[PDB]
């Protein structure tokens, strides 16, 4: 019995929670007590790790919400809206909801840059935007994707560096200091998820039945193509250590891979097609969101 099977099996019986809408995103706060934000339908639910009911709700109380993502200090949530808005929610519940307008279609991807005071958005208008929070305005637009921009990752370390994935089958790497993408890689299926490793030198792309790992320092050299899912790969996650990659799929499985070998070291089965996957600090909680509106929460033994 491998040390990996021992590690990833070391969870209690799952707790199933009904969200009564497809769970499009789950994100853990990086700050104690590591609450998680659940995006479904037109609102964001906050749960405590052991909550079976939401402890807070954030919403415009309008249209479908997308991609609710904590800032690195756990103090703001950024989200997109169906009507083409980017929203910031103050987690304290003290300050008014802030709205950035400019996108002309649904915004499915938002992230904070490393500096914490800029946002990267991607929309169904095919465009990528860089927003200055303090100046309350767009500073850059990139019109290089030719189809919906459905996923995105700002560098953990570099405030200038960020990536987006598109249904145009490409991932584009952008530097805030230049007006055109620095690199483009052909995932070759519609891109549903991306990950940038902290160095910026390795990028993971997921979509169709494929997970692909790219060396971006080497001009976007393909390191490996993984075909371990039977249906669309919908989500990517790193383990707390950065030493494991997790993928979730409409095929109801989460695969865990070594970041050294890219061999599968564990497999988990879920009741329904997976849309979202999130791991708490030191992997103490694993949350999977599915198409039938149910969250599966696993607590570490």
């Amino acid at each position: 019995i491998t040390q990996d099977t021992l590690y990833w099996n070391n969870y209690k019986t799952p707790v199933q929670i009904k969200e009564f809408g497809a769970v499009s995103k789950v994100d853990f706060s990086p700050q104690p007590p590591y609450n998680y934000a659940v995006t479904a339908s037109s609102r964001i639910h906050i749960y405590g790790r052991y909550s079976q009911e939401p402890i807070k709700t954030f919403s415009r109380f309008k249209d479908t919400a997308y991609c609710a993502t904590f800032r690195q200090d756990g103090r703001l949530l950024v989200a997109g809206s169906e009507d083409g808005g980017v929203q910031l929610f103050d987690i304290s519940g003290r300050a008014p909801l802030r709205q950035f307008e400019g996108h002309t279609k649904a915004v499915h991807t938002v992230d904070f840059t490393a500096d914490k005071y800029h946002v990267v958005s991607g929309a169904d208008d095919y465009t990528v935007k860089l927003w200055d929070i303090p100046n309350s305005k767009e500073i850059l637009t990139f019109k290089e994707h030719s189809d919906y921009v459905r996923c995105g990752c700002a560098s953990k370390l570099n405030p200038d560096l960020f990536i987006t994935g598109s249904y145009d089958h490409t991932v584009k790497m952008f530097d805030a200091r230049t007006s055109e993408s620095v690199l483009s890689v052909e995932h070759g299926q519609p891109v549903e998820s991306v990950l940038l490793f902290p160095s910026g030198g390795l990028l993971v792309s997921a979509g169709g039945r494929y997970v692909k790992v790219w060396d971006m320092l080497k001009g976007g050299q393909l390191l490996v193509s993984l075909k371990n899912h039977h249906k669309t790969v919908t989500c990517l996650c790193l383990s707390s250590s950065g030493q494991r990659l997790l993928s979730g799929s409409l095929d109801r499985k989460v695969k865990v891979y070594s970041t050294t070998s890219y061999k599968v070291v564990h497999s988990f089965d879920y009741a329904a097609s997976i849309l979202s996957l999130a791991l708490a600090h030191e992997d103490e909680t694993i949350v999977v969101g599915m198409t039938n509106g149910i969250l599966s929460v696993k607590h570490r033994k």
